[PDB]
């Protein structure tokens, strides 16, 4: 498996977040958004991912933060940035390989159940450049 890389984001998961709710990869239960709650997701479960046993990390770092459908824009986006940069910068590995992290498309979603609640994907992609 790519564990590693599991390892290293639940650590920095675990200094740097809120600590309201966490899921290791998104549920497959009914709109998260419904309550407040954030996954990580990183890339390599989905499909083979072509485990690596290299000194070099690589990964997207996916993560999605679900809030209540009353939340405005700018509290998830405030959300998003407050907690998720200091959690993704305390990865010790992205400190091995970047300067800094480096930013990659943010994307709003719902897309559960029905759709209708707030939920903000962030996607970094690193060893990007």
């Amino acid at each position: 498996k790519h564990t590693e890389l599991r390892a290293a984001v639940l650590d920095a998961l675990e200094k740097h977040d809120t600590g309201a709710t966490f899921f290791d990869g998104r549920p497959a239960v009914f709109d998260e958004a419904d309550f407040p709650a954030v996954a990580v997701y990183l890339t390599g479960a989905e499909y083979t991912g072509e485990e690596l046993d290299s000194d070099t990390w690589q990964a997207e770092l996916h993560i999605e933060v679900f809030l209540p459908a009353q939340v405005p824009d700018s509290e998830l986006d405030a959300w998003m940035e407050s907690r998720i940069y200091p959690v993704m910068s305390d990865i010790p590995a992205l400190s091995d390989l970047i300067t800094s992290m480096v930013a990659s498309g943010y994307d709003y979603r719902r897309d559960d159940d029905a759709g209708l609640w707030s939920s903000a994907d962030l996607t970094y992609v690193i060893t990007y450049e």
